[PDB]
């Protein structure tokens, strides 16, 4: 792992800058069976992650350069979870190249547990507001010395899921018929890899969690630190069992096919400078 | 220290397997109130740490812990006399290797005893708490064993936690205290698993009791996600040595040893009670 | 990295500062939100940088090496940490725990210290006090405690009790120098619990912990506490409350450094008097 601090993560960025002359304004991590939720990339560049000397390493990943309705946007192909064993600093230098790219929002998805009773398979969670367990327990992706360059020592965490852009995302899912699929809530990180007991998912819906995932959080974190707006979505991909105690199931990517087309009926409309 | 992975957990197991013909159906932890049933094995054949090669080492004041092999109720066991506790420091691996060193001599029930506060106010002091199911404090906060590469030999990335507590194991075991007259002393209950080695303050006590936890203590969980990891189906019970305090304004505080000596007490009655189970555990 | 806060390195660090001065402390105190002063207020005094403490943790304090001072503070004698160890800075456990374990060893027989956090309880005002009465260590309930690892003998026992960990008699007389001294009414006491840090909490976060009994929170302070208990020494803790909680997340209000710095500043005189005028009425021989 290399030190995500200004100087690291300008030798990558300049690096970047030397294989692709697109600016992205719009960082997008896709999730779990969520890729090509971006990918109806208009004149694209693909680079391996393989190419960026420094960049963090997938256990074949990519970053996708071009434009979506008529924005210019950067689309990570292969996401780092703490699960796997990546440092802070691994997970935290694409966001900081992210950032001196140009990119001034980030879209985020995931593919997460339903806790809340109302969800049911497939709805989408936007987060307006996440727990951090693994960060309250002193595993916050920012422990170690503040990067001054990026963000201040104790950033706050205020509107870190960007209000005006939840309320436009909640706009274009309802003007595009698919808007009774769409909830808001708080998502709660799982350091993992173990799924969540039944015992540990009442625990966690009963401290105000509506979904559960492994992932995303010290993204955001990095994100807010820097400057970056942050728009996430869930897919509610199962329902979590709340205590302990054989059909034709289809499991199609048509869920995937509508957050793609969400993400970039989103982009169309966002503000541009 | 040495990576559980499936080149190194094969070489423990083989040094082993060269040290005894035991091919153990059952394994056994030994924590609070099995010190007895650890003793009591048949025709036992005493493996201690130090002798074998890549094997985790543990010592009570000096002494390095023992694999036991041998039979109780006649049926082959191993018993892991002497763990490891993430408290002290040990590793996720050197805390998984030999559970999954257990799996590969043949292992198919792991059963395992800990020293628990009683959270739940209807417990008593020397209470039997079967688990049948846990909250995985350090889990949920990035400190989860399997934090790391998986180890693709021994179970999938995100393993599902679902019956852990195995429910027909769970049911015998009530039916034979029942049976044996000591069904009032069995409770089952949801663990949580403080980090540790604090004992819990009031407010953590509380805290805990109102997340719906039964009893609160520092190991068991860990081995427990490895042995679900690998398939080992899994029979846990907490004896209930304090009960937590949870009001700031009291003088009475936990001590290991009152802890030490209600393992003590009920070190005879925990091993008759597996001695039986064991005895009845299905497919002889 | 790095030094093992064992018995000899604590001895070593320990007897390199009894060659620098013969004062010894009964009692210690860290700095922490409003007790900036108390470095001013402390008399026939001693400053020695940390820098100049081989084996000493190193920390700056505006942009100066952190300072041990001795000296007298209302006819008692202390040691006073000014510059203190934040887990979120990425310090060690034995970092942390090597100060504490050589006040022991200096003679330090009452810890008490200060910190800033955000108010949780909803009846706190801006720039109360809150007696710690107890705490929720949240980052050594989830195997970050600072005891991990080998016990060390010489100082404690592998599972302390963490029963009235806050002195209950250190609390009452805090309270009725308080109340003596006109300020009463700024004065609660509550439990603590320990954000890791560095981020604010969200507030779906302070709705979490407020709901767990929690009264105020923070990024400091716990592993010191343990620390100390698990060695014998008596532990008062205050908090400032430098914020209050948002719990809301459509709310504009946040939390912002810069005011929490001046809220903390703001009260300093006052903390420092409190302090000193605890300090005098402790009992002694
Ligand atoms: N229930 C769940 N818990 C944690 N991570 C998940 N990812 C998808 N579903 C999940």
């Amino acid at each position: 792992s290399v030190t995500a601090n200004i100087e690291n993560v300008k030798k990558v960025a300049h690096h970047i800058q030397k294989l692709t002359s697109i600016v992205p304004e719009i960082g997008i991590i896709c999730g779990s069976g969520l890729g090509k939720l971006a990918d109806g990339v208009k004149d694209k560049i693909t680079i391996p992650y393989t190419k960026i000397p420094n960049f963090p390493q997938t256990s074949s990943g990519n970053l996708i350069f071009g434009t979506l309705s008529g924005r210019k946007v950067v689309v990570m192909q292969g996401r780092f979870h703490m699960y796997e064993g990546y440092s802070n600093d691994t997970v935290a230098l694409p966001i900081r190249v992210m950032k001196l790219l140009g990119v001034k929002i980030l879209m985020v998805s995931n593919a997460a547990g339903g806790l809340n009773r109302s969800l049911k398979l497939g709805d989408f969670v936007i987060l307006k507001d996440h727990i951090y367990l693994p960060g309250l327990g002193l595993n916050n992706i920012l422990v170690g010395p503040n990067q001054e360059a990026f963000g201040t020592r104790f950033p706050a965490l205020s509107n870190a899921y960007d209000r005006d852009l939840r309320k436009l995302a909640v706009q274009v899912a309802e003007e595009n018929g698919f808007g009774n699929l769409v909830h808001q809530g708080v998502y709660v990180m799982n350091g993992g890899p173990c799924y969540e007991t039944p015992a540990e998912c009442t625990m966690l819906l009963n401290m105000g969690c509506d979904v559960v995932g492994m992932s995303t959080i010290p993204e955001v974190v990095i994100a807010r630190h820097c400057g970056i707006q942050v728009f996430a979505v869930s897919l509610v991909t199962n329902i979590s069992v709340l205590d302990v105690e054989e059909e034709v199931l289809a499991t199609g990517a048509q869920r995937a096919e509508l957050m793609q087309s969400w993400f970039e009926k989103i982009i169309e409309k966002l503000p541009k400078d």
